[PDB]
Parts: C-alpha cells; sequence; structure tokens
C-alpha cells in the first residue's frame, strides 16, 4: 500500500539510536506518510528537562519548531491576499511609515517573504540599549536604524527579522494581534490539537525541554526581543507539523478544512527569485536553490534524492518538514539539538527517501 523499503525504516532508525547511544543526540522522532496515510511513525530516546527520571520521548510531545513558524506567517499572508486586504506588491512604507527612507522605501511584501527584501538574518540585540523591543514602533525605528545588507531583488539572505515585519504586517491590516489570527485562522481552522504559542500549564510537563533556557521559555508569555513571534515562538508537535505539510501538497486544504485555494497553494510552491542571484545564509554563501512564497523548494533534485519540487522548511531545534508532490510523499522529524549537525538533521532525509519504492 505505501510502496516504501521497510529496510530503510530499520536503517532510519539505527541511524538515530547510534547518536542517542554515542551522546550526540537525546531523542529524535519522525512520521512519514504515502498518500496520506502515515506508515511509519517513532520516537526513540528521552530527553532531560525532569532533571533526573528522564522523561520519554514520545510521538505526541510538545516542541518548539522554530522558524517552521514563519510557515504559520506565510499562511497568514497569503490568507490576506485571498480576501483582498493585501497584494504582494504593496511596499511596506505605505502600512509603516518608518520604512518611507531610502532603501527600505523598496520593500515590497513580496521580497519579505522571498527574503530578498536585503535584510540580515537578524538585529543587534545588545546594542539597542534604552529602547523597548517588545513594543512594535520602537523595535521598526531601530530595525531602519540598521543599514540594509543588500539591495532589493539583489540576494537571497533567510532574515527572521523579515517575518517579523509580516507579522506586524499582519496585525495593522486586520486590526487583531498576529497571535490572534494565526490562532483562529490557521491553528483552530486546520484542527491543530497541540499546537500552542503559548503552552496550557496543564500541558507543560509534556513539553520537551534540552536545556533549562528552554524551560525557562516554556512560562513566558511574549517573545524575548521580538514584538511578536511570527518568525519562531510556536509550540506543536509531529502530527500537528504534517497536518500543516500535507495541507501544502493538497493544495491548501485537508480532507473537510481548508486553509488556501488551490491556485495560492502553487504560486506559494513555485519558485519566485530571480535566476542568478546569489544566496546567503547565516553570514555563508549557500547553493542557489528554488524558494516560494515564504516555502523552501531546496534542497531538491541535484545529488539529492528528494524529488525537484520538493518544499520544505527547517527549524532550529532541530525540526524540519519535508514533502515531496511526485511522490505523495510527507516526512517530519524531531531532532531536539542545542546545534546543528547535517548529520542529524539532512542525512536521514537519504535514507528516507531511499526507501521510496514505485507507487
Ligand atoms: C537548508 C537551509 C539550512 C541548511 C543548514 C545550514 C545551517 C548553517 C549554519 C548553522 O547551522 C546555523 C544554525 O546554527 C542556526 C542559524 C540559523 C538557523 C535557522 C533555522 O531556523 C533553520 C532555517 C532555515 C531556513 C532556510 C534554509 O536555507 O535552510
Amino acid at each position: 500500500n505505501p510502496a516504501f523499503d521497510m529496510k530503510q525504516i530499520n536503517a532510519l532508525n539505527g541511524h538515530y539510536q547510534t547518536m542517542i547511544d554515542n551522546g550526540d543526540l537525546q531523542c529524535a522522532s519522525y512520521m512519514m506518510s504515502r498518500g496520506g496515510e502515515v506508515f511509519a511513525a517513532e520516537s526513540l530516546g528521552e530527553f532531560t528537562g525532569g532533571q533526573k527520571e528522564k522523561q520519554t520521548f514520545q510521538l505526541d510531545t510538545i516542541r518548539e519548531i522554530g522558524a517552521l513558524t514563519a510557515v504559520f506567517t506565510a499562511v497568514a499572508v497569503m490568507q490576506l491576499v485571498e480576501k483582498g486586504l493585501l497584494d504582494l506588491k504593496m511596499p511596506v512604507k505605505l502600512i509603516l511609515p518608518a520604512f518611507d527612507k531610502p532603501g527600505f522605501g523598496e520593500i515590497k511584501i513580496l521580497h519579505l517573504l522571498t527574503h530578498t527584501a536585503g535584510l540580515s538574518f537578524e538585529l543587534d540585540i545588545q546594542k539597542a540599549e534604552g529602547i523597548d523591543l517588545t513594543n512594535e514602533e520602537e523595535w521598526i525605528n531601530y530595525l531602519v536604524s540598521t543599514p540594509l545588507e543588500y539591495g532589493v531583488d539583489e540576494a537571497w539572505n533567510y532574515s527572521r527579522t523579515g517575518f517579523v515585519i509580516l507579522g506586524i504586517i499582519i496585525s495593522k491590516v486586520t486590526g487583531v494581534s498576529y497571535e490572534q489570527y494565526v490562532t483562529k485562522h490557521i491553528i483552530e481552522a486546520l484542527g491543530l490539537e497541540r499546537t500552542y504559542f503559548y503552552v496550557p500549564d496543564t500541558l507543560k510537563e509534556e513539553v520537551c525541554v534540552i536545556s533549562e533556557h528552554e524551560c525557562v521559555q516554556l512560562e513566558k508569555s511574549h517573545h524575548p526581543y521580538f514584538p511578536n513571534k511570527a518568525t519562531s515562538g510556536l509550540y506543536s508537535s509531529l502530527r500537528d507539523i504534517w497536518k500543516l505539510a500535507e495541507m501544502f501538497r493538497n493544495k491548501g486544504r485537508l480532507k473537510d478544512k481548508k486553509l488556501l485555494g488551490r491556485k495560492t497553494v502553487e504560486a506559494m510552491l513555485r519558485n519566485q527569485i530571480k535566476p542568478g542571484l546569489p544566496f546567503y545564509f547565516f553570514g555563508a554563501p549557500r547553493e542557489e536553490g528554488g524558494f516560494g512564497l515564504g516555502i523552501n523548494l531546496w534542497p531538491a533534485g541535484d545529488h539529492y534524492f528528494m524529488t525537484e519540487g520538493t518544499f520544505s522548511h527547517l527549524g532550529m531545534g532541530w525540526c524540519g518538514m519535508f514533502s515531496d508532490p511526485a511522490e505523495d510523499f510527507t516526512y517530519v522529524f524531531f531532532t531536539p539539538i542545542s546545534e546543528f549537525h547535517p548529520h542529524a538533521v539532512l542525512t536521514p532525509l537519504n535514507i528516507v527517501w531511499a526507501g521510496i519504492e514505485l507507487e
């Protein structure tokens, strides 16, 4: 039925368990599906969030998704385009008057969705003493006080701040807070069971935490250095992230719950970057690849086993969602780790896609 070589499931499990036995990894969990039917799901290891008596890592365990929150932000922006409240060609300065200045006056909403607005990866937090980074207006004024890194449409550079701006734009046009909109129109609309901007106290002991820096961040009611939680701050689980990825693969709907039109998702899933533009990620050059409307189309093709057209996104944590429309295949994973190690985040993608057989 799923057309999958189960020997690669044993290889995938042994790959995660080996890193767990070696101390390179505390826990790991994944979930893969063919044609919308989950045929393999597993959680490995434990985590030290409860100090001693290590908490078992389960499939419904809650954990931050990091930059996967930006995928929720991209859906919200495109929902407002569907309603006629936003247009991707709108200059940001028409909504945020602080952008009415050289350089920033050319940034359109489309540039923020595709990381082509020239913004740097982050803002200098320790250099903004005496300003309230939680306030929207004072955060934007310090942002436009910062030099733009590249010109608009001149380079692809992943920017966390770019999607915080989108969350502010969502709030200014809808009249409700960003977190209020995403909760009603995406989280509840898609039927996400264990996805929260702020975990209720009854469920906090079911949240996986590997560093007490995350244990203290679980009890906060607002983002520490961002005016909103538009680029990171969501807590979720494998089943919910899998539902979100399957919504894109089915072009905007999941069973009876429709989040976007199928023509909207097609535009989000096609490449939006002009050819020949250089790609940068975290101060280092990155290989060029397709990037849609808030959705990543890379890695795919080339030497990778993922078919050309595979959309994805990664989140610090780490976590990730990968869906192959050509194979009706979706793979989501939780790999809690404090450093990025490609052997734990990217290498299992080779193991997983090597098991796909003829549908
Ligand atoms: C495919 C790429 C990511 C490939 C992996 C490269 C990692 C490079 C350097 C360090 O690990 C950086 C890491 O410590 C923390 C810094 C940024 C983390 C961002 C996460 O929210 C993942 C977001 C990826 C977005 C686009 C992309 O372009 O994803």
